[PDB]
């Protein structure tokens, strides 16, 4: 009955002419740099007779051991966040260069790369040293891969230099991005004895008989707007493939000291769970008598024998076990507390709570929490501590104890987006791209960053106006090209921020919008490798 | 810095260029996202969404996103969606021209077209503030606060991006959405008033896609695939697909039929969908009334009830079956309590029982002074996905000679309606496997024939899905590039059919998941040609 | 609409709007399973593949049927258990071999593929230790297994299918001992078990019925390993000709072991899982609660009553200890040397005890036993992947193992194949120099795994080894690049040499026997004029 379902012209789908590719050899060449400093730079020269091509990029990066007292830690992706520029040049100039974030964001999608940078308990937990002597984090070396457009179709797309000098660049950000630590943590020190100790590896190609063509490229550059000015504007735009918008935070208004930071564990309700926990040191106290040592601006309440303490319509339920008899269950009824008016809403962290239970322990003498039903969220666990005691605050602001401000945290890592640590909060409400003084797209939801996680399989998207819809490195991409008679030779972006209540700490963080546009370029390999922005 | 020993080993052969590319230049075009509003009747009385695209400058299209705004939820009761909200609100999607329906799929083939695609489940509607069974308690107080999902419809023209693309340039294309009652959409207990918020709720969509505009297009026809779907007749473990004339693969799987169900079960695990989160749900509800603390005994159950006080040693025996049961810190004037028979369910006046509380081997706690409630810290047991999966009513169905369900009013009040409209199975999961054998006849020859799931694990080995069904691929071919390689189901031999045949496993007249009715499903896609003359129009292949 | 500005921003070009759908060659797939015929020392599966109507295969998945397993003991699977099961694969023709892996390689080549990996046997049903209490009491349900056989036969699907028009197929399957793919306590009869245990395997492929098939040659890569002798930090290729990639790795010997390990995490394989493990089974030891001095214990054992102060000092150790509810006539101890190794009598120790910082809990009075709230310690992997042999090693001055009989009676036999370092997570990297020489010359040399960073990097794979690879040419459609031979100046060989990173000798880990492997991935041609065969390309 099968021979049933089975004159013309038929395409062999069952074997293929297996072409004699060109000879070439391989090899993994790694090659230590000249570090240079203001800010520190590494520089790679990459001049032998024999490599004719190279790609894949990885720069590995030895920390060292960290002894002392204090906390301290890595920012997660700690080798990423080392970058803050890098520059692949020749005799002629620049090839291609990048910003240390948007290598981030070129790999942000690449997981493998990812926890090759830096991403593991040892590294990224905030690890705490007792004697000036006590080893905080053991020494580890990270790779970062520089991923770049030569690696798109491997051998094809391969940067060809026969007979020319290129030369590899690293700037790094300061030390303090990519460390979370204590008050206690000497880091003047610190950052005194801390050097980058960098080294480039690259696959090289020994190529016989190469035969170069030009190619194209798409490099990535970028417009910071700004701070707290919901526009920016990229100039020069002949030939862009995508167009890329979001926002980041401005911390320098604060300290950068923020009240709980999760590890390791990056997950959202990670970052919300240890939040929780810090602040359960001082939301429920069992003492004898009335609690001590919080400020005077403090509202710790005795809880009544129904378990239940009302704060204005908020009820909070604390039952604690086995509490002693001559000792009591408080609760911080105002532990951390924002408004800007006397007769104003207000922003009160305890009222998130309604139900916290759990057991006194006799032996160690400390409460131990067993349920806590609240409503805390990620944008609570990104507040800085500046912002709780702002001069826009009436009230005190932070009426934690002693004990637990000490164990603020500094976090600057330096690729932050949006308004939470988990980038999860959107507060672009509406967006309006213009080319020239045309509009060339609108939009009121995030469409355009659905389009784009969806596109491309991403957890992690942007808000992305895509023009290239074509197969990279067998096609010249397809781009918006500018008249420039017409006055089209730029690209503005104007975003609508979403609005809050004003009695939010998280209202009175500083906002820059960042613009990225890939301008295509043209490589050429008369008399060396040279670039020319296509126009 | 390249080693001597590679200079050496490095004339006269013809060779391909590996390390250079001849760019060739593009179609000129110009893409662009653009939404579209649409029309909304109910009458059809199903709600329907149509968004016609007729613009001149719009050569082609693909990648089709429907939005759709899921409103505030205020009032009393508890109330949550189901996973994938978005792609459960579809029930029939079609795209077609002033020459008819171009493609068009049922709401679950679309869903399990995208199940390997997490981003496009992610946009949906899977989050915790979206999935889990929240409560209101006042009349004004908010359930769940009002958001945007957005479901992507994949079709045969995002496959090779630009070269998919449904090429509409003159003609007028219509994306008509049939929406899916809310009430599948929808988990819910009994508190909730469902009855206003089915007359109060609209569907409000808005159809984007990624509009192409092509100076001086050079259109080809192409191919496309469009699944049929068949289900049988209720318990009957057969099915046919008739018309099969170019058929790229076939699929097989079943789903469960609650019609003869109120829907409502015991427990559901809310934004954490894994199998231990089902169970441990289950075990958590019912462990509100198996192990009980009270001053003498426990009040409030049914007279069927069977309710033990634990003995010293910590066991209590049910039958042949032991329980060790061990609460720290009673009070003294109060005892530990065993509920034997929470759940039971039997055929004949004195045979066997499936007893639920006989599925326990241990249970440890504290009893909280502060509290007054028991908080259990280690429970033995063997409870599983199938039970979890159990419509209340058949424990208490005519069909059982005992009462069934003795549990507290306290627990019956928390159960939950589910009537999510892509369940396949006969367990949340899609966990047990009731298929013991498979074929697939075309006439009296049969076609293929297997023991275990081979071509489910082909499936999901082909696919790289972890979610796949049992299913016979005929196309290897690439697509698009390819004219699809397919089977025929003959056509002078008779008729033109493919009838699927299964052997169910037999199952336990005493286990209420027997009377759970299960429903054949083959899907069929049937190989269309694509043609541009005159407007676009579609031809299957005969 | 398309917005007003776009439509004002719009020679030979091609087109990528539509496209010439090509008519393939005429075919029919069709999934065939096959049973096959069950030879036995070892164990092999023999499948012949010869039909009129089958023209090219590929994609091949074994079958396997695991019993149920009823009686008393601890008793679970190793993960992936399906491929565990493979000691080799051979598929040949009339002509000889056309293609062979070693079970551990074909395993290495699926192991970035996780539903490959999931189909294996990955499930806490099978990978969770169950224990079984009456001879006649259900330990594991029958299950079975599917195998995903990788062969470069599946690269590019149809093109890349191994065509055997007018051939006879054999695929031969060799099965590892069912020792290495069960991890059972003492009590678990496994004497009975491995006699009454079979394979029962299915070799399951999709078949092509092609009309007018036109064949070509193609190219194949077939890995070939060498090991190590123990310990020795160096491997020797020969008759290296035409190489497409060279890999690196180390593994554990266990042969000086009885291969019985304190604990093991069962189905979840997380580093931390295993440390979990560990610590929880040392707990039982570790805090006692009892009146009056603990019993049971070794001689050897030293268990200190815990002071009023909850601080017990292990030399320079502390351990804060705090059980909360502890009975009036009872007491709170803590054994300070449950496991300890030293070469020499008052010298440095091991002592696993002084690897606890912390330990807090309550105790039961309608269990009697105490519960731990929170535990802080440095328990490592490695110490979970120590053998209990090695604590009682004749090495060891000191006793060793002061754990309770009924401990003792809970260690778990592991005789996975497959593992790789010297810690069940291939976490501790050992190398610490890697040279590799074709012929007499230095081919490659690395400090850091840069080769290891490249090689995960490059395949997606967060389980990657040190590898040097010479082909970056898509295969299928391109001869792929090699590094070629000198025969002529003795460059016909491969010879690898490591530096191992050294530990203390006061630490079991130091005496676990570690082996190299080096995997040499050799280009052949395959022909299919008069039947199918292979041809090792020599250039
Ligand atoms: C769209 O870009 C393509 C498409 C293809 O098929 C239509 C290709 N096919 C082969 C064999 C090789 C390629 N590089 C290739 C690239």
């Amino acid at each position: 009955t099968i021979i049933n379902s089975l004159s013309i012209k038929r395409s062999n789908v069952f074997a293929v002419d297996s072409q004699i590719p060109t000879l070439y050899m391989p090899q993994y060449i790694s090659l230590s740099g000249v570090m240079t400093n203001n800010q520190a730079i590494a520089s790679f020269e990459i001049r032998d007779q024999y490599i004719t091509a190279l790609n894949h990029l990885v720069l590995s990066l030895e920390l060292p051991e960290v002894k002392g007292m204090g906390r301290f830690g890595y920012v997660p992706y700690v080798g990423y966040k080392c970058i803050n520029h890098v520059s692949i040049s020749s005799c002629n100039g620049v090839i291609w260069e990048i910003e240390g974030e948007e290598l981030y964001n070129n790999c942000i999608n690449n997981t493998i790369a990812l926890k090759h940078s830096g991403y593991s308990s040892e590294l990224n937990d905030i690890s705490i040293g007792l004697t000036p002597n006590d080893t905080i984090k053991e020494p580890s070396t990270v790779y970062v891969y520089i991923k770049t457009p030569f690696d798109v179709e491997d051998t094809f797309s391969s940067l060809k230099l026969s007979d020319s000098k290129i030369t590899v660049t690293v700037t790094f950000n300061p030390v303090s991005d990519i460390v979370i630590r204590d008050s206690s943590f000497d880091f003047e020190t610190f950052n005194k004895e801390f050097v980058y100790v960098p080294e480039l590896s690259f696959i090289g190609y020994m190529v016989k008989n190469v035969q170069i063509k030009p190619s194209f490229i798409e490099k990535p550059r970028r417009v910071i707007g700004q701070i707290n000015q919901p526009t920016a504007t990229v100039t020069e735009v002949h030939a862009a493939t995508s167009l890329s918008v979001y926002t980041k935070p401005y911390y320098g208004n604060t300290d950068n000291k923020f009240i709980s930071y999760p590890g390791y564990s990056q997950d959202e309700k990670d970052y919300i769970d240890a939040y929780v926990s810090r602040l359960l040191d001082d939301l429920v106290i069992v003492s004898d008598g009335p609690p001590t040592g919080y400020p005077e601006s403090a509202e710790i309440v005795e809880v009544p024998e129904d378990g239940i303490v009302s704060i204005q319509d908020a009820d909070v339920y604390v039952k604690i076990d086995n509490v002693p008899d001559n000792m009591s269950v408080y609760l911080h009824t105002n532990l951390l507390m924002f408004g800007t008016r006397k007769n104003s809403f207000i922003y009160n962290i305890s009222k998130k709570f309604s139900a916290i239970t759990g057991t006194y322990s006799d032996a160690t003498k400390r409460t131990i929490f067993a349920h806590i039903s609240h409503s805390i969220n990620i944008i609570d666990t990104s507040i800085p501590v500046s912002l709780w005691t702002s001069q826009r605050n009436v009230y005190n602001g932070d009426n934690r104890s002693a004990e637990s401000k000490a164990k603020d945290l500094f976090i600057n890592d330096p690729f932050i987006k949006g308004i939470d640590f988990k980038n999860k909060t959107d507060i672009i409400s509406r967006l309006e791209v213009r080319f020239g003084n045309d509009v060339l797209y609108s939009e009121n939801g995030p469409i355009s960053r659905i389009y784009n996680e969806l596109l491309t399989k991403s957890n992690n998207g942007t808000r992305t106006l895509t023009f290239n819809f074509t197969p990279k490195i067998f096609f010249r991409p397809t781009t918006i090209t500018a008249n420039v008679s017409r006055g089209k030779d730029k690209l503005s972006v104007r975003v609508v921020y979403s609005t809050m209540d004003v009695n939010h700490p998280i209202y009175y963080v500083q906002k820059q919008l960042v613009v990225v546009c890939n301008d295509l370029y043209k490589v050429s390999y008369d008399q060396g490798v040279s670039i020319t922005k296509i126009m």
